[PDB]
RNA sequence: GAUCUGAGUCCGGUAGCGCUAGUUUUAGUACUCUGGAAACAGAAUCUACUAAAACAAGGCAAAAUGCCGUGUUUAUCUCGUCAACUUGUUGGCGAGAU
DNA sequence: CAGATCCGCTAGCGCTACCGGACTCAGATCT
DNA sequence: TAGCGGATCTGA
């Protein structure tokens, strides 16, 4: 409809919005997109996760198949019992001894529990004593080479009490060597097979390679190694169907040295572009016979002096160095023969199956499948061959076409491409009105700049919408420097041209952005809130027309703006917290949480001392075995004013504490129980562990939603938790028992339905005032965590300089007089929002 | 100044493979009382060590052996179409609601 | 009963493949 | 990775 400038404020957490009329120069409208960062560490947390799993996973089927294994031979049965049986000391007698079939299970079982690490005997390093696992096995190998695993581990038991700790970290060779030792003494005895032998020393000793994956079952496996690579590689800059070629294939090195040797520039010549048959010559008798090519021999060559020579490359002080074909020279040396020599597809396809291959004999296997004229004995010495790894940035067609056409022409790559005239093509469809939002993904960025592209992508498309074609788009950004930037605007300008609606995209200079915000007044003050942003974006638009056209501005007074927050419906994350408690019953009746008070001997920690002035009845050890108790208070109460009598104590005695001993052999303490407050909100896992005393619970339940319920005037609230979530086909469903058991405790009637459904980040309007939902705080409690919309609780209070802690906690009860549910558009305009009756699917893909 | 190419160093990712640990329970041993006027273990379950087994709730798979589960995208409603392996949720157009 | 105050939340390495960026150098084309 | 889930505790 009208004409406008459109700025933008990109930020990690943000992305500022501003309208300014190019007639009246004066804002139509500004706003702010609330999201939360995007964080590296919420995938890599995901995928240590991923792996820890896959880890335990691995381990338990490791130790089913050796018990498999076990009672295929009737050494361990389900009649017997391991419990009872020390698998050390039964490892060092089997070394030398026989022993019982049980005994032996427990061994045989212990060893494939802890297989030792493979990557460190292969490379390790020693430097002193150290907290490093390559340096560790490396004093336990030294450790090794007089005694077996089994036998320091368990003289190691007696000397310092435990074997247990960073002191048990071993390599797997030695486990293995140790295994090996102990299973050809027992086979004597008992009735095994050699491939029994064989079996077990496999399921010790296998893992899967980092080339291998997971199961192809799994969404990240992969059916074969070529595929695994096909998939991690790039694809080629100019054919974008085209994969990379591993970069030391021959017509790969090839092309490299005829770039340098068309760089050459020669005088005598009085032309700057070396001869034909001169090259080939260089080429042919300096590239072809030395490894690494000289300067001074290619002057032999050339016959012409050094100095003559300019053009070459070079890498600050160092010589004048040119790309060499390190897989022909290596070929060579192992195969005199010339008919591999000549033939430059062979050297490519051998070149691209090393790159490919992690394993020797993979590569020996490929090798003998290419079906080639060399014999078995160079493939086992080309398998033996290393140092190819990564991708030339071309493909291998293309490699073909330019190094065709640089025999004859000294032109660089980029004029002989420019002749091959292949033209870039934008990859954008422009059927859609709106930019596509894959384009951004298609970028390699940050997760935090990705993140706020794809609300800037959004945030321009709901713009376009709702007021017209921008006259021009300006963009600034917090992260990423200007390499995301111009990637942005690729993308921007690309879809503009292709669709024909060209809008003018710039990016104001950061210094020019300095000055226009050093120019006239705009102040910058803590707890400014989002308006900070919005109020960016303004004056980003405003350096714009600064460029090109500061009274009466808008700018200066704009209570105007719209808060757009990000609202997160995504179901199945963090349900609960990964700590496992254990409680206890109190005198009156209330189970009781139980609280390790771990790090007694620290000067910073005075927790322990605290506990005793405030109720030594909490200390579990003072209601059971209360004289150590009596001896830990006499030292408590002795020291006084020292703010950690344990930590001193310890320095005094030069030990740390122990429990009290008539015989003073007490063992050391630790860590030291204590009650905790009783739990109502908790996950019981006292299923998993049989016969258990107390009750082992899991805390701190994550809710995914809580749905507002009005009965008979009083405003009830329900509480979706993400365990009440559940994964079928390709959706979410959350669980009807469930559901219908928590709202039974909030004793809704059947009649009432409810109001609305609040997500996280979800406006809510309770009582006239209006704030984004955090969460639900308390379930039982009701009360629900918010935040005020347009500035965050904490900033607003470090405004209003108060003692109160900064947390806002409103009681959804029977005293609440009206709750509304709100929704804003990402441009910011809020909306009354009408509610549909009780969703209990959500879709997935 | 910005693309392209290739020599390096230095950071950042995405996936994969493993290591030792950590929390908890059970069992055993130590240690704590008790008969003990003797043998024996009755309690206590605090403090350590060792073992096995459970670690986001769970869901698949059949052991001819293995896989998934903590990220990425997402304002809400009606409207006629079109999938989903055919009821309520989702591809797309319209329309409301500050 | 309504805020305020108090209190916890798994962890270190140790390799591998391929992708990206900054830099600095030697030369290309575009603006 | 500093916000979240909660329990206590004073007013009473």
């Amino acid at each position: 409809k009208r004409n406008y400038i459109l700025g933008l404020a990109i930020g990690i957490t943000s992305v500022g919005y501003g309208i300014i009329d190019y007639e009246t120069r004066d804002v139509i409208d500004a706003g702010v997109r609330l999201f939360k960062e995007a964080n590296v560490e919420n995938n890599e947390g995901r995928r240590s996760k991923r792996g820890a799993r896959r880890l335990k996973r691995r381990r338990r089927h490791r130790i089913q198949r050796v018990k498999k294994l076990l009672f295929d031979y009737n050494l361990l049965t389900d009649h017997s019992e391991l419990s009872g049986i020390n698998p050390y000391e039964a490892r060092v007698k089997g070394l030398s001894q026989k022993l019982s079939e049980e005994e032996f299970s427990a061994a045989l079982l212990h060893l494939a529990k802890r297989r030792g690490v493979h990557n460190v005997n292969e490379v390790e390093e020693d430097t002193g004593n150290e907290l490093s696992t390559k340096e560790q096995i490396s004093r336990n190998s030294k450790a090794l080479e007089e005694k077996y695993v089994a036998e320091l581990q368990l003289e190691r038991l007696k000397k310092d009490g435990e074997v247990r700790g960073s002191i048990n970290r071993f390599k797997t060779s030695d486990y293995v060597k140790e295994a090996k030792q102990l299973l050809k003494v027992q086979k004597a005895y008992h009735q095994l097979d050699q491939s029994f032998i064989d079996t077990y020393i496999d399921l010790l000793e296998t893992r899967r390679t980092y080339y291998e994956g997971p199961g192809e079952g799994s969404p990240f496996g992969w059916k074969d190694i070529k595929e695994w690579y096909e998939m991690l590689m790039g694809h080629c800059t100019y054919f974008p169907e085209e994969l990379r070629s591993v970069k030391y294939a021959y017509n790969a090195d090839l092309y490299n040295a005829l770039n340098d040797l068309n760089n050459l520039v020669i005088t005598r010549d009085e032309n700057e572009k070396l001869e034909y048959y001169e090259k080939f010559q260089i080429i042919e008798n300096v590239f072809k016979q030395k490894k690494k090519p000289t300067l001074k021999q290619i002057a032999k060559e050339i016959l012409v002096n050094e100095e003559d020579i300019k053009g070459y490359r070079v890498t600050s002080t160092g010589k004048p160095e040119f790309t060499n074909l390190k897989v022909y020279h290596d070929i060579k040396d192992i195969t005199a023969r010339k008919e591999i020599i000549e033939n430059a597809e062979l050297l490519d396809q051998i070149a691209k199956i090393l790159t490919i291959y992690q394993s020797s004999e993979d590569i020996q296997e490929e090798l003998t499948n290419l079906n080639s004229e060399l014999t078995q004995e160079e493939i086992e010495q080309i398998s033996n061959l290393k140092g190819y790894t990564g991708t030339h940035n071309l493909s291998l067609k293309a490699i073909n076409l330019i190094l065709d056409e640089l025999w004859h022409t000294n032109d660089n790559q980029i004029a002989i491409f420019n002749r091959l005239k292949l033209v870039p093509k934008k990859v954008d469809l422009s059927q859609q009105k709106e930019i596509p939002t894959t384009l951004v993904d298609d970028f390699i960025l940050s997760p935090v700049v990705k993140r706020s592209f794809i609300q800037s992508i959004k945030v321009i498309n709901a713009i376009i919408k709702k007021y017209g074609l921008p006259n021009d788009i300006i963009i600034e950004l917090a992260r990423g420097g200007s390499y995301a930037t111009r990637g942005l605007m690729n993308l921007l300008r690309s879809y503009f041209r292709v669709n024909n609606l060209d809008v003018k995209v710039k990016s104001i200079n950061g210094g020019f952005t300095s000055f226009l915000r050093r120019k006239w007044k705009f102040k910058k003050e803590r707890n400014k809130g989002y308006k900070h942003h919005a109020e960016d974006a303004l004056i980003i638009a405003n350096a714009d027309f600064i460029f090109k056209e500061h009274q009466i501005k808008h700018i200066k007074d704009f209570k105007d703006y719209k808060y757009s927050h990000r609202v997160d419906k995504k179901p199945n994350r963090e349900l609960i917290n990964d700590t496992l408690y254990s409680t206890r019953k109190d005198d009156k009746g209330n189970t009781l949480i139980v609280n390790n008070l771990n790090g007694l001997y620290d000067k910073d920690n005075d927790k322990l001392k605290k506990l005793i002035n405030k109720s030594p009845e909490k200390l579990l050890m003072y209601h059971h075995d209360p004289q150590t108790y009596q001896k830990l208070k006499l030292i408590m109460e002795q020291y006084g004013d020292e703010k950690n009598p344990l930590y001193k104590y310890y320095e005094e005695t030069g030990n740390y504490l122990t429990k009290y001993s008539k015989k003073d052999n007490g063992p050391v303490i630790k860590k030291i129980k204590y009650y905790g407050n009783k739990l109502n909100a908790h996950l019981d896992i006292t299923d998993d562990y049989p016969n258990s005393r107390n009750k082992v619970v899991k805390l701190s339940l994550k809710p995914y939603r809580f749905d507002v319920y009005l009965d008979n005037g009083v405003y009830k609230f329900v509480t979706v938790k993400n365990l009440d979530v559940i994964k079928k086909e390709n959706y979410y469903e959350v669980n009807s028992k469930c559901y219908e058991e928590a709202k039974k405790l909030k004793k809704i009637s059947n009649q009432a339905e409810f109001i609305a459904s609040f997500y996280n980040n979800d406006l809510i309007k309770i009582n006239g005032e209006l704030y984004r939902v955090i969460g639900v705080n308390n379930d039982l409690l009701n009360r629900i965590e918010v935040n005020m919309i347009d500035i965050t609780y904490r900033e607003y209070l470090e405004n209003m300089n108060d003692k109160r802690p900064p947390r806002i906690i409103k009681t959804i009860a029977s005293k609440t007089q009206s709750i509304k549910k709100y929704s804003t558009d990402i441009l910011g305009n809020l909306y009354e929002v009408k509610s549909k009756k009780h969703p209990q699917i959500i879709k997935k893909g």
